[PDB]
């Protein structure tokens, strides 16, 4: 037990993120103490989802990620039976009330292009928005949903996470884990 990566995750992300991520890993049968790199990834993805939903107007995004699996499905059925939008096969991350699309957020260490395709195969009418620790983004139909500055905030934070990891020599292990 007790890795540097796990102690870094707990000091780097805020407590609400850390425990939402722990709960999700355990819910899906994984242990944050052993799979510490994936622990970092989930918290990162989580924080991006929250920053993303703060990017729009006050009540534009519905957050699906972070909820327990059963409640997350309850709200998207509500969203579907209220929007006449088709029920996705897999849980997405947000719902955009303004543009009436579900959103799948992606946070890749690998190459932006390859990640989007891989995420596209899982499919096929929900919007996809990928961010990288390098500062590159790709979005379905070249529609990036939020304005430049809200997206720029997310990329700034991703690169800060990279640096803090690299400053502790954890970046190498994290990069080659995905
Ligand atoms: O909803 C998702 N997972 C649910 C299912 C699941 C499983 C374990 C823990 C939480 C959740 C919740 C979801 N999963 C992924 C990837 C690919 C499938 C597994 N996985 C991760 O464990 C993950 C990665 Cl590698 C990086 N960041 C966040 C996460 Cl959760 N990527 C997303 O973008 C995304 O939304
Ligand atoms: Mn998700
Ligand atoms: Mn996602």
């Amino acid at each position: 037990r007790g890795s540097h990566m796990e102690d870094f995750v707990r000091q780097c992300f805020n407590p609400m993120i850390v425990e939402l991520a722990e709960k999700a890993m355990k819910e899906y049968g994984e242990d944050p103490k052993i799979e510490t790199n994936k622990f970092a990834a989930i918290c990162t993805h989580l924080e991006v989802c929250f920053m993303y939903s703060d990017g729009g107007s006050k009540h534009r995004f519905e957050i699906i990620e972070g909820r327990d699996r059963i409640m997350a499905w309850t709200v998207v059925n509500s969203i579907c039976n209220t929007t006449g939008v088709e029920k996705p096969k897999f849980l997405p991350d947000l719902y955009d009330y303004k543009e009436n699309r579900f959103i799948e957020i992606g946070v890749t260490r690998r190459e932006v292009h390859i990640y989007y395709l891989e995420k596209a195969n899982k499919i096929e009418k929900t919007h996809i928005h990928i961010f990288s620790f390098t500062g590159e983004e790709m979005a379905t139909k070249a529609d990036y949903t939020l304005d430049e500055e809200s997206r720029a905030r997310i990329k700034t934070r991703l690169f800060t996470i990279r640096q803090e990891m690299a400053s502790r020599s954890l970046w190498d292990s994290f990069r080659q884990s995905e």
